[PDB]
């Protein structure tokens, strides 16, 4: 069917709130959000969206403490040797990328990556992007500086520069399908925060009170039928 | 006070939907539309907003029919020779400008844009932009554009671009407050319709299900009003 969007992202938030709430730790939070990745992962899947994308981290997020963030970066690391080897070894044949300054991250967690990316690179299921150290304006900038450089070398005349090509030199440069058709926010605020922003223009946002490790698959269920309804 | 946004701009949408409900043609639900500015716009400036912008034209729109995009220039060119010139000329002592590709429009509407521009250019109160045939994803372009001519010319390195270098050549580079703090979009639909992309990275969004036509300054007043409570 067409109604089922090509692209949906997901902007996870609330764990902080969610530990608060139950006398725990954001570790803990943190550790319970990541777990339901896999179930919504699977689900996305057999709905049939060609496209996932997950954004664990931004940019800013690298200004929590670095006992948060390293945390974090180690609950990446278990997510991609544990279930992502199963979703891309499974019969749903995910395929997966990581997008965002990667340099950024521990080699620890550059490796898994690259792992994971080994491993699932002529899978022909459902792309599953995780967003990790990426930020909309810093995508935009580093496509204007890569068109810049090309343009320097002789390859590209100003004139030369139209959406296409602004899009071919953005970090969703790996899909065909760059802008999400659905994007959901979990934990009740209504802004961007920095994610993605060339890839927004007409897509449709749902937000959600719900805290996301709470956010299960019915959530998604719920914001595919909203989609379905606009 | 600073809980008041420096910049907040409007998504008006639900003319036709608004014209058909009350058996009406929709150039009279754009000329009742067009009507209410003036209002929204005194009181943002009686608030203490320092930038307002109304989105009045996106290069889509210029698919529409003929009739209905002539009729709406010329709605737009009463509004700059009536309304805006009372509103720069009183004591609010608004300063006007409009952004977006105006090569595109008549050459009728561009002359009453440079003369509301040209009457107001040394005002000291709020600035009112009209963003008519813009776009943010040829806003970003066009940045983008102008970046790689100075390249080639020698003025700037690629990595010199950075989100100040780059900020720089919008068509926001007018102001001091190019981000708005808060969006607000009349006529239920969640989403950015090619607006504002690169501004928008931390702004408050808020929807409300009222038809343009509808909304007043009271309108205004609850979604300032949502804003505090974020």
């Amino acid at each position: 069917d067409e109604v089922t969007p090509n692209h949906v992202a997901i902007i996870i938030d609330g764990h902080r709130k969610w530990a608060k709430s139950r006398g725990v730790t954001v570790q803990e939070g943190h550790q319970t959000g990541v777990n339901n990745w896999k179930h919504i992962i699977s689900r996305a899947s057999q709905l049939g969206i060609k496209l996932l994308t997950i954004w664990a981290l931004s940019p800013q997020n690298f200004n929590r403490s670095k006992m948060e963030v390293d945390f974090l970066m180690r609950i990446y690391e278990d997510f991609l040797r544990s279930d992502v080897k199963e979703l891309v070894t499974s019969q749903q044949d995910i395929q997966f990328s990581a997008i965002g300054d990667k340099s950024r991250l521990p080699e620890y967690l550059q490796d898994a990556i690259s792992y994971a990316e080994g491993l699932s690179q002529a899978n022909k299921g459902m792309h599953f992007i995780l967003a990790v150290a990426y930020g909309g304006r810093e995508d935009i900038v580093e496509a204007a500086r890569k068109i810049a450089a090309k343009v320097e070398h002789g390859i590209l005349r100003p004139d030369d520069i139209d959406e296409a090509t602004f899009e071919q030199h953005l970090m969703t440069n790996i899909t065909k399908f760059p802008s999400p058709d659905l994007l959901i926010r979990a934990a009740g605020e209504q802004r961007l925060s920095n994610f993605f922003l060339w890839q927004l223009p007409f897509t449709e946002f749902y937000f959600t009170p719900k805290l996301f490790p709470d956010f299960g698959e019915a959530d998604l269920l719920d914001a595919l039928a909203s989609y379905r309804c606009r």
